[PDB]
Protein backbone atom coordinates (compact mmCIF):
# COMPACT_ATOMS: atom_id res chain seq x y z
CA UNK A 1 0.00 0.00 0.00
CA UNK A 2 1.48 3.71 -0.80
CA UNK A 3 -0.94 5.32 1.19
CA UNK A 4 0.47 5.36 4.22
CA UNK A 5 4.12 6.57 2.60
CA UNK A 6 1.26 9.05 1.12
CA UNK A 7 0.58 9.90 4.09
CA UNK A 8 3.70 10.17 5.94
CA UNK A 9 4.79 12.53 3.11
CA UNK A 10 1.95 15.11 4.42
CA UNK A 11 3.38 14.70 8.13
CA UNK A 12 6.68 15.47 7.51
CA UNK A 13 5.42 18.36 5.38
CA UNK A 14 3.17 19.42 8.21
CA UNK A 15 6.12 19.32 10.66
CA UNK A 16 8.05 21.58 8.04
CA UNK A 17 5.21 23.73 8.03
CA UNK A 18 5.55 24.34 11.23
CA UNK A 19 8.88 24.70 11.89
CA UNK A 20 9.06 27.51 9.58
CA UNK A 21 5.91 29.44 11.49
CA UNK A 22 7.99 28.64 15.06
CA UNK A 23 11.23 30.06 12.95
CA UNK A 24 9.18 33.03 11.61
CA UNK A 25 8.05 34.15 15.73
CA UNK A 26 12.05 33.43 17.00
CA UNK A 27 13.15 36.52 14.31
CA UNK A 28 10.72 38.98 14.89
CA UNK A 29 11.15 38.08 18.57
CA UNK A 30 15.07 38.67 18.89
CA UNK A 31 15.36 40.76 15.58
CA UNK A 32 13.03 43.69 16.06
CA UNK A 33 14.60 46.64 16.51
CA UNK A 34 14.28 50.33 17.11
CA UNK A 35 16.46 53.40 17.40
CA UNK A 36 17.23 52.79 20.80
CA UNK A 37 19.26 49.58 19.70
CA UNK A 38 22.81 50.36 20.96
CA UNK A 39 25.67 49.58 18.59
CA UNK A 40 27.33 46.89 19.96
CA UNK A 41 23.77 44.90 20.27
CA UNK A 42 23.16 45.60 17.18
CA UNK A 43 26.58 44.62 15.75
CA UNK A 44 26.00 41.24 18.23
CA UNK A 45 22.43 40.74 16.82
CA UNK A 46 23.69 41.05 13.44
CA UNK A 47 26.25 38.19 14.16
CA UNK A 48 23.33 36.26 15.57
CA UNK A 49 20.94 36.04 12.67
CA UNK A 50 23.41 34.50 10.87
CA UNK A 51 22.99 31.31 12.54
CA UNK A 52 19.02 31.64 11.74
CA UNK A 53 19.98 32.01 7.80
CA UNK A 54 22.33 28.82 8.20
CA UNK A 55 18.62 27.46 9.01
CA UNK A 56 16.79 28.78 6.11
CA UNK A 57 19.80 27.89 4.06
CA UNK A 58 18.87 24.33 5.08
CA UNK A 59 15.43 24.34 4.21
CA UNK A 60 15.85 24.71 0.32
CA UNK A 61 17.59 21.86 0.32
CA UNK A 62 15.15 19.90 2.34
CA UNK A 63 12.42 21.02 0.14
CA UNK A 64 13.95 19.58 -3.08
CA UNK A 65 14.03 16.71 -1.01
CA UNK A 66 10.27 16.70 -0.62
CA UNK A 67 10.01 17.88 -4.22
CA UNK A 68 11.52 14.55 -5.23
CA UNK A 69 9.37 12.82 -2.70
CA UNK A 70 6.30 14.88 -4.18
CA UNK A 71 6.16 13.33 -7.19
CA UNK A 72 7.32 9.67 -6.31
CA UNK A 73 4.28 8.88 -4.15
CA UNK A 74 2.28 7.99 -7.47
CA UNK A 75 -1.60 7.90 -6.19
CA UNK A 76 -2.65 11.89 -5.15
CA UNK A 77 0.93 13.53 -6.36
CA UNK A 78 -0.45 15.92 -7.93
CA UNK A 79 -2.02 17.60 -4.47
CA UNK A 80 0.94 16.72 -3.19
CA UNK A 81 3.49 18.67 -5.34
CA UNK A 82 0.72 21.55 -4.26
CA UNK A 83 1.75 20.96 -0.81
CA UNK A 84 5.58 21.57 -1.38
CA UNK A 85 4.42 24.76 -3.61
CA UNK A 86 2.88 25.97 -0.93
CA UNK A 87 5.96 25.58 1.16
CA UNK A 88 8.34 27.02 -1.26
CA UNK A 89 6.28 29.51 -1.14
CA UNK A 90 6.58 30.01 2.52
CA UNK A 91 10.37 29.24 2.76
CA UNK A 92 10.57 32.32 0.33
CA UNK A 93 8.58 34.71 2.89
CA UNK A 94 10.69 34.11 5.58
CA UNK A 95 13.88 34.69 3.95
CA UNK A 96 12.25 37.70 3.06
CA UNK A 97 11.34 38.18 6.32
CA UNK A 98 14.88 37.66 7.42
CA UNK A 99 16.55 40.22 4.82
CA UNK A 100 13.90 43.02 6.14
CA UNK A 101 15.40 42.79 9.56
CA UNK A 102 18.95 42.02 8.43
CA UNK A 103 18.66 45.42 6.55
CA UNK A 104 16.24 47.01 9.05
CA UNK A 105 19.10 46.19 11.77
CA UNK A 106 22.20 47.51 9.60
CA UNK A 107 20.32 50.98 8.51
CA UNK A 108 20.20 51.31 12.17
CA UNK A 109 24.04 50.29 12.81
CA UNK A 110 24.68 52.47 10.30
CA UNK A 111 22.83 55.47 10.86
CA UNK A 112 24.11 55.47 14.40
CA UNK A 113 27.56 55.24 13.66
CA UNK A 114 26.61 58.00 11.53
CA UNK A 115 25.80 59.90 14.54
CA UNK A 116 28.73 59.53 16.63
CA UNK A 117 31.34 60.39 13.43
CA UNK A 118 29.63 63.71 13.59
CA UNK A 119 29.71 63.65 16.86
CA UNK A 120 33.58 63.92 16.84
CA UNK A 121 34.57 66.05 14.16
CA UNK A 122 31.77 68.94 15.25
CA UNK A 123 33.36 68.67 18.77
CA UNK A 124 36.66 69.07 17.12
CA UNK A 125 38.25 72.93 17.86
CA UNK A 126 41.14 74.58 15.66
CA UNK A 127 43.40 73.77 19.30
CA UNK A 128 42.48 70.24 19.25
CA UNK A 129 43.06 69.81 15.48
CA UNK A 130 47.01 70.85 15.33
CA UNK A 131 47.51 67.75 18.13
CA UNK A 132 45.88 64.91 15.96
CA UNK A 133 48.72 62.96 13.40
CA UNK A 134 47.59 63.89 9.74
CA UNK A 135 46.30 59.69 9.75
CA UNK A 136 44.73 60.29 12.58
CA UNK A 137 42.64 63.09 11.17
CA UNK A 138 42.19 61.44 7.43
CA UNK A 139 40.78 58.10 9.24
CA UNK A 140 38.07 59.95 11.89
CA UNK A 141 37.29 61.60 8.29
CA UNK A 142 37.26 58.03 6.71
CA UNK A 143 34.60 56.73 9.23
CA UNK A 144 32.27 59.62 8.91
CA UNK A 145 33.26 59.02 4.58
CA UNK A 146 31.89 55.71 5.63
CA UNK A 147 28.87 55.15 7.58
CA UNK A 148 27.27 58.06 5.60
CA UNK A 149 27.86 55.83 2.60
CA UNK A 150 26.74 53.04 4.54
CA UNK A 151 23.24 54.46 5.29
CA UNK A 152 22.51 55.93 2.33
CA UNK A 153 23.22 52.16 1.43
CA UNK A 154 21.53 50.04 3.95
CA UNK A 155 18.19 52.57 4.09
CA UNK A 156 16.64 52.18 1.00
CA UNK A 157 15.10 48.87 1.96
CA UNK A 158 15.27 49.27 5.43
CA UNK A 159 11.54 50.25 7.51
CA UNK A 160 11.05 53.71 9.24
CA UNK A 161 13.84 55.38 7.06
CA UNK A 162 13.10 57.06 3.96
CA UNK A 163 14.07 60.18 1.68
CA UNK A 164 13.55 62.76 4.32
CA UNK A 165 16.13 61.00 6.73
CA UNK A 166 18.55 60.40 4.24
CA UNK A 167 18.69 64.13 3.16
CA UNK A 168 19.27 65.17 7.09
CA UNK A 169 22.23 62.57 7.13
CA UNK A 170 23.52 64.50 3.74
CA UNK A 171 23.27 67.96 6.12
CA UNK A 172 25.16 66.59 9.11
CA UNK A 173 27.63 64.90 6.90
CA UNK A 174 28.12 68.16 4.64
CA UNK A 175 28.04 70.12 7.97
CA UNK A 176 31.35 68.36 9.26
CA UNK A 177 33.38 68.19 6.02
CA UNK A 178 32.78 72.18 6.09
CA UNK A 179 33.71 71.76 9.41
CA UNK A 180 36.73 69.91 8.57
CA UNK A 181 37.69 72.15 5.39
CA UNK A 182 37.92 74.92 8.03
CA UNK A 183 40.24 73.76 10.52
CA UNK A 184 42.63 72.71 7.48
CA UNK A 185 42.54 76.17 6.29
CA UNK A 186 43.25 77.50 9.79
CA UNK A 187 46.28 75.04 9.97
CA UNK A 188 47.79 77.77 7.17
Amino acid sequence: GSHMAYAQFFSDVREAEGQLQKLQEALRRKYSCDRSATVTRLEDLLQDAQDEKEQLNEYKGHLSGLAKRAKAVGSGNQEAQEAVTRLEAQHQALVTLWHQLHVDMKSLLAWQSLRRDVQLIRSWSLATFRTLKPEEQRQALHSLELHYQAFLRDSQDAGGFGPEDRLMAEREYGSCSHHYQQLLQSLE
